[PDB]
């Protein structure tokens, strides 16, 4: 009874008793013939294995969790190309609702129904698309007037997400960054003013700072912008970098002052896939009206009813993520969202309350505003230690966590600190397990007797 | 045992006996409180059903059919964040070597195990990055030369794809558009050379044109090209747009030389989501070399040992497609991908040939080299019908088939022609069901009367 | 439409924006009232989330792969409690031939068509279960001669597994130990002869040593034991531990005399769920006929014409593993199960010869007899290393491997030794991941400038 | 269009249209070769349909029904080995959570957070090792004392579940059983003492006898053990085998003293899977304090803070139960164990009362205290039946029930009764149906002319 071609990947073959699943997986070139689907599937599913699990991953402010329904629901639309909206016009005006439902959160006061906004798979594209409306919007009033535009610039925090070294990169814009200080934790309006001139095209404070998890204060950087416009007639606008706190503000904090309620608020874009709740491929732009998106990079294509903005830097696209985003506005409403960033920010607030209990910690602010902190070693505890948060994040790593250690931008690079995102599905059970694995690692850290690489570099 | 919030949303609630589900959706702004998982999951889900099912869509050239194995593995990467390649550093090192292997397809020369390309959302993003190296190239020589670098161009066919006016709209680079006329049906090289000057930046060939489904003849460009740089010392690089032709070519025409083995072709881009076999969200760009990617735009990491480059214009994304590309060459290989394009093009070649039989249809070309196709009414047929093709695609969509009807490109702008795209899931018993649908449809609209609006128009 | 229960636990909940994930876990009382399901799904299974990968883990031997189907079936029948044999006497028909199966596996001479043997949850109980069988053996025998019989003892190798540790604390029944050398690296004959006298129950034998991965000669403690009993008459028989090289020997080495082939080996123990391919939970005992089973602990019970034996330590239980061995037998075979550990065994043998090169290692052996092996520091570079094998596996934990390091037992407790475990489920890709995972470690090792603190111990 | 291998198992074969499915399953051997997984699926799956279907087995106690999160959380752990809690320490602790939270609804005293008690597959398990312990106990003093110790009894009821039986006969450890009679349906208290000596380890109450299923007083025995130690010194203990009404007691029955509110109980142990509501191979094992286990059968490592304890029988073995055990105490809490075992004895005593009401029925108890209770034919009536119960689950068979007929232990050996169980998972609806079949029954027995084989065998 003997099958000869067991090992070949025949009906009968088992996977791990194939030749196959005894050679490596392809580096360089394509394989000359086919496998059975299981020996395929086992190959790529098992490189998976050897990497942090998701839900454990708190780096990332990129959602990791959804409901079952949602999931459900985005599986099925995986075969989907949203940019084929003639044949599937209902995810189009979808998508143009979602758009207005938005730009509603954000105090918009364009009064077309089909607000003025884009679909993008990430505050990347959308912060871009917003960046280059700016630069259209900049080119075109210079021209009017008969001055140049040949070197364009924009002003921003040196705590910039690195869309914005792309961006300045990839359209060959300067970019300026403001300095961080302990004195000044967030965008100062004013050091940020002085860096403007005729050439500025706009300044991104952003809410939600990747690096320290604080919010610019747009609100002093408009009030502070109009007096230095009506000083310099320069026009220049606010771009609200808002990737993570677009999802937050609205909800726990509605009196905040931060969005098209402001006079120089033009546009704001926001990952959807952050706090917006989404499984990745999510992000939005809006902008304030129809007037502040130049017909140079848009059109408008009318779909059962709806005008549909037709600007983006990609093309064909899954459309799942739309799904998923209607979804969440119907499932949770506003309410629903407020409970859940609620859970979110009072767990990022319970850890940040324990963590300054411990004897190595200080926070870097005493104020979580969005559901992440940072904080680095006591300097008098560092300089008696003999390690670093680079090697607290290695024990961690022997738990399975991701917690990033990482050296802050410009003006206090010396320090070395630690991020916590709380994103939608980390419980405070699971802060619970993580502020033990911490209270360990720095008992068996305080046995060393030796300094750690990173201790001696620092040295 | 009456249930009091029977209609309020309780456990006992039924979808449809619910008082939300005799509420529309929300359209402008987002509800003040929740529903329940089922309501709001059949909410967002009706809505789909009333457009063209994906399989049905003859007018996309994107991926609409995934085996089941290929798909679970996409479903189940749905919360997996490409770009945390620090925390998933196997799918980076995955991700590069899919860039290996295409680079390798298109008989890149690069010596390098690790080839210098870069991951896309599609060929949108994969176009526009190509499209701006070959701008910072151009930039750095006419700095180098002293020649100016402020007015710079490209140069393409009529029959391109949108991205590539969203490229000149969003960079302000001049689009250069090469009609299609009746000498030739693809783009031919000496006209697109009178387009050049000093600031043209690159020519762009398209394999698999959208428009009418046919290849540039690259290698005739090239030859062209070369000829007119030693004339000019323009030193004007080709980009090969191959959304499509990309994974056709090296499978089905191998001996045919349109890619890295050029002297001028320094890049090429595809659409993984098209006929690479992957679901949406997939595009792939590869240099030649290193030294064609310009310092500016990129930088490596190392992961694992694998050299990955971190250029893109998207940030945080789906890495599910990654995945997918991996399990296709594995699942394949050469002979499996091989087989799949052979029915693919069997059966638009199968189509084409019965197409020319029917009375009122001529097709515009004779040589199928990509699953698709267009043709156009015979004239004399035309000059006494009284219905044209928008017609008979409406007659289809009825059935549900959406099958487009559309004027051709600049100097074809009187051809109103119609387009079938054959993808991997559309059988020849699908073929069959289609040609059927056509005899029918051309029976009921030559029984008609009186023209038909568009008919009118055309007079 | 507030809901205002949306908190506390309605149908409108989200999971994530509950009271419920705002609180820890129960550690010492039984929470007052309930949850719902999702809740109480995710609290148990998030908590699961930040420990090692089964199909990562190295440490065990114990299965984490089966196909789908075997998964299915048994996932199936998580209902079914085995000892109700009158009402689920299928099963009951089915554990009896599995016991059949493998005890011709194991060449019994019995001619009973129901062979003598019992179920078992692990090596643990099916090692027991033989032990005490050997003790009132052993005890009828002396009391029919008038010899005493109330200080037994029993001989094993020092690397016994942790269960005849058990055996002989929860019986009160003495223990002989041999001691692992260099030179003796598996049980010496010889000495384990000399620690016989007329109160020695059996000799234990191990095929699979859990601390070095060889096997225990038995057939040379076979002829020893033979001349020995032949010295004295004191008749003292072999229990074969084969908990892992039960499954192993007898497609990969079937000349290899070890099992019931041997005078004095009475009874054999093996792991089902090890390398018998079925998930936790199976263990098998067998004895080379019913005179070698006291009717004490079993009697039978016929169930549609099977004698089925009714010994074991525990009583009701999962019955899904029977399911998944026989499906496992029917599915493989002889050939299949074969091909599949001559895949995990080629691993092995491809992982061992890859570590050997490595200048900071040395194989504790050079034959790779299981799929499982151990090695450790070459004694001159582990001299001037400030770096031991206790590291190397903390730098494997950080990728999120488990690769057990420790001491040997007795008289090689001096080398620190570090063991890799494959299983089927585990691929050359897989190797070659774990592969370079400690080509990398090492390199960070070796930049250590002071002694880590496991090194400093051993100095 | 030909399949040479159609019949031999290839990739078109059917199941039923192979050579395979015209085969025997193997008996005896392990087969040469394999087959594909749908015919080895069939083969092992088809043999399960012809026995008694879970639900509807109402001899066991073991649980047959979970809710959907409860089977998908356990399916989804059927690869993890609980032992490797080095591997998965959150496990481990969940485990060690288990025990907390079992011994403080038993009411235990001890002052550590982390209790003492150990994982089991069922009573089996859980009642060896409070055997065990107790043994050692009093061979320890009876050292310290110089007395002799190689003589050990315990008392016990004759309504003893076999492993006591195993537990005497594998430690060769006497049995002293107190008889039943009509007068004394349970364990009498003073017989028991009358049986203890300076040899008794320990004296053995049970809650839910499973011949009959009422509770052993266990208040009544220490008050009478109070006495009896107070005046030998012989310091005899209590080991409650609670297999069933561990975890009735707690909830229906709170201020029932049976638990570690008494003095002399100084270990418990309960079936998981019987009445804690989860699926097969689940008990536990608790201690009133750390001083109650030995050293000798016991130590304890320090996962992640939580003091576990490695006392076992088993050793590898599924984990799947611990969360199965864990989910169910935060998915239904006091409250909700309280309504299931409430509806679980309405059930029971309404059945009790129906059964009652017919003629030829006698309940051995007006009691129902646990959702189980047994009857037995009137005497008057069952003089001139021409059936017995024997016959009675015969007929029921017939229809797909379970219900045993047996007859009861010592001094009752004559009687033979039937018993119902009631699992959750039984309903009033179940219960109605099971009802009306036995009417149907009676009523088809009652037409008999001769008496069945067991009513002759009766005379």
């Amino acid at each position: 009874m003997e099958d000869l071609n067991f090992r070949k990947g025949d009906a009968k073959t088992d996977v791990f008793g194939s030749d196959r699943m005894l050679q490596p997986s392809p580096v360089e070139r394509i394989p000359d013939g086919p496998t059975t689907p299981e020996v395929a599937y086992q190959m790529v599913k098992d490189e998976t294995f050897a990497q942090t699990q998701p839900r454990l991953n708190l780096a990332t402010f990129v959602t990791t969790y959804m409901d079952d329904y949602a999931t459900k629901l985005m599986n099925e639309a995986i075969n989907i190309n949203y940019i084929d909206e003639t044949e599937y016009p209902r995810i189009a005006v979808m998508n143009g609702k979602c758009i207005n439902i938005v730009a509603n959160l954000w105090n918009s006061p364009e009064k077309d129904t089909w607000k003025t906004g884009a679909l993008a798979i990430g505050s990347s594209e959308a912060c871009m698309l917003g960046g280059v409306a700016a630069w259209l919007r900049w080119r075109k009033k210079r021209q009017a007037q008969g001055k140049p535009f040949d070197k364009p610039n924009f002003v921003i925090s040196t705590g910039f997400q690195v869309v914005w070294e792309k961006f300045a990169q990839l359209w060959q814009i300067e970019m300026r960054e403001v300095p961080l200080t302990l004195e000044k934790t967030t965008l100062d309006p004013e050091e940020a003013l002085k860096m403007c001139d005729e050439n500025t095209i706009c300044v991104v404070p952003i809410q939600g700072v990747t690096w320290t998890g604080l919010n610019d204060d747009v609100e002093a950087l408009d009030k502070a912008l109009d007096a230095y416009n009506a000083k310099t007639g320069y026009d220049i606008p606010i771009h609200v970098d808002a990737a993570s706190g677009g999802f937050i503000l609205p909800f726990l904090y509605p009196d905040t002052k931060w969005d098209f309620r402001l006079k120089w608020v033009l546009s704001i874009s926001v990952s959807g896939h952050k706090f917006g709740l989404v499984y990745p491929g999510l992000g939005w732009v809006c902008w304030k009206g129809k007037e502040y998106l130049p017909e140079e990079m848009s059109f408008s294509v009318n779909y059962l009813g709806a005008n549909i903005t037709q600007v983006g830097l990609n093309f064909s696209r899954p459309a799942a993520q739309i799904l998923g985003q209607y979804y969440q506005f119907i499932r949770l409403g506003f309410q629903g969202y407020k409970e859940v960033q609620y859970n979110s920010l009072q767990i990022a607030k319970y850890i940040h309350g324990e963590i300054a209990k411990m004897a190595p910690f200080v926070n870097y602010s005493e104020n979580v505003v969005n559901p992440l902190f940072i904080w680095y070693l006591k300097p008098e505890y560092a300089k008696s230690a003999k390690w670093t948060l680079y090697d607290l994040q290695d024990k961690l790593s022997q738990h399975g966590w991701m917690v990033p250690a990482y050296t802050l931008p410009s003006k206090l690079e010396d320090y070395v600190v630690m991020r916590v995102v709380v994103r939608q599905g980390f419980s405070r059970d699971m802060a619970d397990m993580l502020l033990g694995d911490i209270k360990n690692a720095i008992a068996e850290l305080e046995k060393l007797d030796f300094p750690t690489p990173t201790r001696m570099a620092q040295e």
